[PDB]
């Protein structure tokens, strides 16, 4: 725990570790959700992880994510070295300088191109499953949800399958650091293994998502090998620490509650508005900003160079949004969340995420229909900037599953 900085009110502090959180044994979205229990303000100083703000109901949240000139995505990581070192494109730059780079990153994953890539996605989702189906049991996270989207990104990236583990192990640095590296050295790592690739499309580009980052147009000329990497990157995160994070919570949920399972089953055309409530209930990513400047925000001033996480994963947990906000409801009339983002630096990766959620449940569904947690298995989460499951053994019965 950091000395509380003087221009912080005691009554302000609230010593919430957003890597390794107090309630995490009840679930992490119930841990992080502590945060909105009465006693705590809007906005609180957490003496954790160097000392930060937090912002912990969905109004704050928003504000904050739409007020860019006070709140800048310079760095956007706590801790404060990590958020320094952090220099992803488009996330780490202010409007309007990331629109070019937005522009971009949509021709190698925006809508038409995920409606391309849906018969891949199909395929393999069909094709994971099927050879799951006759053994009665699986570890969900490598077996499944760790495989699946990872591979469409490596598809769409033109990379080796042979080199998902050691860029699996990076990305997870800069979400849930172990200890091992800092998120500079994870970076800079991640970088490393960029760099040749990046220059050998450059020198003979393929059709892959990194030949068109790596020699697409910004501000009327071409991208430089050093902004090329540095959104490649970033897409490498969001390929690798996201989907495949969230569908481990939806299918904990799923094998854990019968009555929604049957909801889906019977009426199949559900799923799309089921897996938006699912990405509401089991929001898992948690970021911020940095104050640019002195501002009283909602009466508590800020001083310049403050922190202040502005986790998306707390607005639709806030019951100021959704009433009994910590219960799963199918038909939830109006589903408010920020689970992609909010404001300049919106989700660009959400439709390709969409997508894998809602043909890994209408598959999965289809062909495992009912489906258990296994004997006396307790589900462990675990949190960072994107949240997880450490293992998910699931278990059914062959006889009544269809090929
Ligand atoms: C469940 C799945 C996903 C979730 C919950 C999620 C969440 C988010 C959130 C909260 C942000 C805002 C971050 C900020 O403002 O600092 C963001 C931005 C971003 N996401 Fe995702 N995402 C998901 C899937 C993906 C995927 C699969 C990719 C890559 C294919 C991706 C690529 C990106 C990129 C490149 C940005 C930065 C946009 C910008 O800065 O303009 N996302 N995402
Ligand atoms: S109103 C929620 C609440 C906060 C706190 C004061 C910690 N409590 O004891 C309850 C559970 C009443
Ligand atoms: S903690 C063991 C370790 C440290 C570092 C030098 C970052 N590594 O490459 C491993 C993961 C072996
Ligand atoms: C917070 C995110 C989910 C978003 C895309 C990947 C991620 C870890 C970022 O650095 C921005
Ligand atoms: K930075």
């Amino acid at each position: 725990l950091a000395p509380l900085p003087p221009h912080v009110p005691e009554h302000l502090v609230f010593d919430f570790d957003m890597y390794n959180p107090s309630n995490l044994s009840a679930g992490v979205q119930e841990a992080w959700a502590v945060l909105q229990e009465c006693n705590v303000p809007d906005l609180v100083w957490t003496r954790s992880n160097g000392g930060h703000w937090i912002a912990t109901r969905g109004q704050l949240i928003r504000e904050a994510y739409e007020d860019y000139r006070h709140f800048s995505s310079e760095s956007p990581f706590i801790p404060r070295e990590a958020g320094e070192a952090y220099d992803f494109i488009p996330t780490s730059m202010d409007p309007p300088e990331q629109r070019q780079f937005r522009a971009l990153a949509n021709q190698v994953v925006g809508m038409p191109v995920v409606d391309k890539l849906e018969n891949r996605i199909q395929e393999l989702a069909s094709s994971l499953i099927e050879s799951l189906r006759p053994q009665g049991q699986c570890n969900f996270t490598e077996d499944y949800a760790e495989p699946f989207p990872i591979r469409i990104f490596m598809l769409l990236a033109g990379l080796p399958e042979e080199d998902i583990p050691h860029l699996k192990y990076l990305t997870d640095q800069m979400t849930r650091p172990d200890g091992c590296m800092t998120f500079a050295e994870a970076k800079e790592a991640l970088y490393d293994y960029l760099i040749p690739i990046i220059e050998q499309r450059r020198q003979k580009p393929g059709t892959d998502a990194i030949s068109i980052v790596a020699n697409g147009q910004v501000n009327g000329r071409p991208i430089t090998s050093d902004e090329a990497k540095r959104m490649c990157g970033l897409l490498l995160v969001g390929g690798l620490d996201t989907v495949v994070n969230f569908l481990s919570f939806s299918m904990e949920f799923l094998a854990k509650s019968p009555e929604h399972r049957q909801e889906l089953i019977e009426r199949p055309e559900r799923i799309p508005a089921a897996s938006e409530e699912l990405l509401r209930r089991f929001s898992l990513v948690a970021d911020g900003r940095i104050l640019t400047s002195d501002y009283e925000f909602h009466g508590v001033q800020l001083k310049k160079g403050d922190q202040i996480l502005l986790p998306q994963m707390l607005s639709g947990l806030d019951e100021r949004e959704n009433a009994a906000p910590m219960h799963v409801d199918f038909s939830r009339q109006k589903v408010s969340h920020t689970t992609f983002g909010h404001g300049s630096h919106l989700c660009l990766g959400q439709h390709l995420a969409r997508r894998e959620i809602i043909v890994t449940l209408k598959e999965w569904l289809t062909r495992i229909p009912d489906f258990s947690i296994a004997p006396g298995a307790q589900i462990q989460h675990k949190s960072g900037i994107v949240s997880g499951v450490q293992a998910l053994p699931l278990v059914w019965d062959p006889a009544t599953t269809k090929a």
